[PDB]
């Protein structure tokens, strides 16, 4: 149909965290305090020391106000052939190489306007290019909140069945089909 | 010093496996039969179905003779703070997101001429670009042969201490310093 995907503008850009920053992290506020302290206290130093890869959503003005962010880090999970509630009970399992979407926060002022989805689309595309280079099978996410959990589910993230009941996965095969 | 690294020529190129192939896999012969059967029987179909990422060393002639190859696949290993010969004995450990160099074979005619190292350098560079995108901490390799084991060690791959005594690792921090 006359069906389009709309990404980041030049007014509000998504870019990987820079070497020299000049970002206004002091004004950012999403719902959760945890994701707020992380941004101002840990994000820049964890990115520098390559503990994670930080991508920022910012105003592209001289002040450079941060209005959202996300993090990516190589991960792995065991994929059982059937739901195995008791770990390693002769049920087949492969180790699935994935990328974990560790954090995802959007400023309250921007929430519910499609920016969370646009950042997810950005992450999916970063994972997709990397998959074709080194072999990554998807985007993993452990959703704390119920509001966060329904958000990932909506976008087509498969809720995984396991001992922990908050994990979701978006396969690379599915990302392939998004970008054709 | 007047110290240089010399890579693939236009006569002998390293490239990711193509969609349409036209490679002469029938003439390839390294020392090991296993790595020979893999190339002609499994390589092309495992790459297509994205089970791994295959990179080929070929003659760049019309016949397109394959004279070496390698495979990359996202992996993970548990990194203990101290050598832990008995798994999970209250000794600290992080899960290390890595890329596994699954296979590496060079045709007998080309062996001992720097092509194994050049392919390793290629893989390190592919892993390096991917690290900066998604967060990968190094290149993992499980060396079967003693000749294969000494080869990886020579290039600066840290032999890992564990239950399995044939694994080696080349950190991303070290790759950073190679390409500056
Ligand atoms: C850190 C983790 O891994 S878990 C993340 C938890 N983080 C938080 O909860 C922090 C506070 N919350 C936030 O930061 C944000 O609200 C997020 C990250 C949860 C979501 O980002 P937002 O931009 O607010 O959501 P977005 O506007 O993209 O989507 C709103 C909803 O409309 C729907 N929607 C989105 N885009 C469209 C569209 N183009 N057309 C129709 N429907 C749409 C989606 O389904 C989405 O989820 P819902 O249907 O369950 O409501
Ligand atoms: C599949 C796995 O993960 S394990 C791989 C096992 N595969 C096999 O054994 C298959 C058969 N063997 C082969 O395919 C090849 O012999 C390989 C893959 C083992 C090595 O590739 P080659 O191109 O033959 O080795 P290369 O010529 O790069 O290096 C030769 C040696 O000279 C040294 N060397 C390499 N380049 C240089 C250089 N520029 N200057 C000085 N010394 C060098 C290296 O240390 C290397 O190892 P060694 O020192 O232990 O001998
Ligand atoms: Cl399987
Ligand atoms: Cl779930
Ligand atoms: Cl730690
Ligand atoms: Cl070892
Ligand atoms: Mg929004
Ligand atoms: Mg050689």
């Amino acid at each position: 149909e006359n069906l389009y995907f709309q990404g980041a503008s030049d007014d509000l850009t998504i870019e990987i965290l820079t070497d020299d920053a000049d970002y206004d992290l002091q004004r950012f506020d999403c719902g959760e305090e945890a994701l707020n302290l992380f941004l101002t206290t840990h994000l820049v130093r964890q990115h520098r020391n390559k503990i994670l890869r930080a991508y920022i959503l910012c105003r592209n003005t001289p002040e450079r106000q941060v209005l959202g962010y996300y993090t990516l880090c190589g991960s792995c999970f065991e994929r059982a052939a059937l739901p195995s509630k008791s770990k390693q009970k002769k049920i087949p399992y492969k180790n699935i190489p994935s990328v974990t979407l560790g954090r995802l926060a959007i400023d309250r002022s921007l929430q519910g306007q499609g920016w969370g989805a646009t950042l997810v689309a950005h992450a999916m595309n970063v994972v997709w290019s990397a998959s074709l280079a080194v072999g990554i099978h998807g985007l993993f996410v452990e959703a704390l909140n119920e509001k966060a959990h329904t958000f990932f589910k909506s976008l087509g993230f498969i809720p995984l069945v396991g001992e922990n009941e908050n994990a979701l996965f978006f396969p690379t095969k599915s990302i392939e089909l998004l970008f054709t």
